[PDB]
């Protein structure tokens, strides 16, 4: 069936919609090139909604049905609970969208009569209707990209807040605990960057000749069949789950995951939807399941042999044993044609790749660099186009969530998080005095608050001391940051080097945590190193919930 139906109706903005960046004394000095910056807008959703509507091809083996079968009997070992409605509101983030019912975020939030009366109505409602099509509102999203030598907006289809909150109570525990019962080691939201890091270079050397590649499914939400879906419930069935809470699944499958209508912000009739939704509670949890699935049983078809898989949500890197050239080109090119029979056509043709630093997976690579004794350290970095792009929109408009907070804390090893991001952000943060302020940020999906000043201390904790000495880049990684600088007309390291010593004087003087800040996070603009010991605070800190599972889209806010 076709992915997607349409109307006619616009899928049309809630209002004024910034697509440039402004001109703002702060954003130009870490960006000068500041039309070479944009923000996607509805007015580009039309060729969004061109690219993901399609008629879904599928044919099922032998090899698809023995893993899920494999994946089911693990699941078969899990025992989900059922959150109260209590629990689920205090996971509903602060500042998410309101409901048409009468009451919005922090009224969930604060457990307000109105609330969780109607939270509760939409709970009862799911046990005793079975059927009717659950309505959604789509929206093209807004996100910063820096032109290329431009990306239609994204859509996504989310539900009424009401139904959010009952989504958690159902399948908050599921969602994250069943993942990693099933796939194992293979579950990469289980990793801290320093820990997918590592779990990819011993899987690399476990291989007498390593073969890597990362596979790229052509808008992937699209091609999730209604059979996919009632797979993927299948195998949450399999969980031990109170009497209501296996109703509620059964209910929000077909009511709202298998699809349902489409509504604008105008409230006007867009079209329907048969195909994975984006805004949903099981969007990361069954994207990982599904995507693992077919690529476990692709890689059957194919004969790869001992593969290793990684996966988060659509995306997914696969390391093997080597068969030589030529039979791992045709391998690969077999892996492709079982994913497309199992509807997971790719978008990029996949290539072997024989050097593990080429290879990206989840926008980044693993690289590597040296510490103060000059022992190799390996660590996960990324293109900084993006990241840089979005830091200096941020830096020029209030945002509701910070990613270059969120870059910061996942990339502090590279080079140009600590050169650029800290420099520019720290600097900025003392002049406007806020350095004590909290801000709101994600991390895979899951939506934190956290103080700048505590940088030091969880630096430290997910990526170890040696993230405030690391030196001496690899040459790949050096050009890809040079040559970024160039494009995006970002200031030198010569520039930044100034800044940051300046900037480190300042937060030295100061004493307490900003002193902190200066010795640690600038300890590489110096020339007369400060001995840098273990910052106490960082053995004292609970960051096991930050990766656990993936919530891209599930509406969750960890307090
Ligand atoms: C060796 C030495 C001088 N050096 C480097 C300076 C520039 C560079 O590469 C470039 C080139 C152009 C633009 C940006 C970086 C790479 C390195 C390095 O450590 O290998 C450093 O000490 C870095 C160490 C990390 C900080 C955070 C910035 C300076
Ligand atoms: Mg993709």
């Amino acid at each position: 069936s076709m992915s997607y139906t349409w109307t006619g109706a616009l899928i049309t903005p809630c209002a004024a919609e910034e697509s440039k960046l402004p001109i703002n004394p702060l954003s130009n000095s870490l960006l000068r090139h500041h039309n070479m910056v944009y923000a996607t807008t509805s007015r580009s959703a039309s060729l969004r909604q061109k690219k993901v509507t399609f008629d879904r091809l599928q044919v099922l083996d032998d090899h698809y049905r023995d893993v899920l079968k494999e994946m089911k009997a693990k699941a078969s070992t899990v025992k989900a609970k059922l959150l109260s409605i209590e629990e689920a509101c205090k996971l509903t983030p602060p500042h998410s969208a309101k409901s048409k019912f009468g009451y919005g975020a922090k009224d969930v939030r604060n457990l307000s009569s109105r609330a969780v009366n109607h939270i509760r109505s939409v709970w009862e409602d799911l046990l005793e209707d079975t059927e009717t099509p659950i309505d959604t509102t789509i929206m093209a999203k807004s996100e910063v990209f820096c032109v290329q030598p431009r990306k239609p907006a994204r859509l996504i289809v989310f539900p009424d807040l009401g139904v959010r909150v009952c989504e958690k109570m159902a399948l908050y525990d599921v969602v994250s605990t069943l993942p990693q019962a099933v796939m194992g080691s293979s579950y990469g939201f289980q990793y801290s960057p320093k820990q997918r890091v590592e779990f990819l270079v011993n899987t690399w050397k476990s291989k007498k000749c390593p073969m890597g590649f990362s596979y790229d499914t052509r808008c992937f939400d699209s091609t999730v069949t209604e059979s996919d879906i009632r797979v993927e419930e299948s195998i949450y069935q399999c969980c031990d789950l109170a009497p209501e809470a296996r109703q509620a699944i059964r209910s929000l499958t077909e009511r709202l995951y298998i699809g349902g209508p489409l509504t604008n912000s105008k409230g006007q009739n867009c079209g329907y939807r048969r195909c994975r939704a984006s805004g949903v509670l099981t969007t990361s949890c069954g994207n990982t399941l599904t995507c693992y699935l077919k690529a476990t049983a692709a890689c059957r078809a194919a004969k790869l042999q001992d593969c290793t898989m990684l996966v988060n949500g659509d995306d997914l890197v696969v390391i093997c044993e080597s068969a030589g050239t030529q039979e791992d080109a045709a391998a690969l090119r077999a892996f492709t044609e079982a994913m497309t029979r199992y509807s997971a056509p790719p978008g990029d043709p996949p290539q072997p790749e024989y050097d593990l630093e080429l290879i990206t997976s989840c926008s980044s690579n693993v690289s590597v660099a040296h510490d103060a004794s000059g022992k190799r350290v390996y660590y996960l970095t990324r293109d900084p186009t993006t990241p840089l792009a979005r830091a200096a929109w941020e830096t020029a408009r209030h945002t509701p969530i910070n990613s270059w907070l969120g870059n910061i804390i996942m990339y502090a090893p590279t080079l140009w998080a600590r050169m650029i991001l800290m420099t520019h952000f720290f600097s900025i943060l003392l002049a406007q005095e806020q350095l004590e302020k909290a801000l709101d940020c994600q991390i895979y999906g899951a939506c934190y608050s956290i103080e700048p000043l505590d940088l030091p201390q969880i630096i430290e904790r997910l990526h170890g001391l040696s993230a405030f000495t690391l030196h001496s880049y690899s040459p790949g990684e050096i050009n890809r940051v040079a040559s970024c600088l160039r494009k995006l007309g970002v200031p030198p390291l010569r520039t930044w080097r100034h800044r940051a010593r300046s900037v480190r004087a300042k937060l030295l003087s100061q004493g307490g945590r900003a002193a902190t800040c200066g010795r640690y996070l600038f300890n590489w603009a110096v020339r007369t190193k400060l001995k840098l010991t273990p910052i106490p605070a960082a053995s004292q800190l609970d960051l096991s919930g930050w990766f656990v599972a993936g919530y891209s889209g599930g509406d969750i806010y960890h307090s």
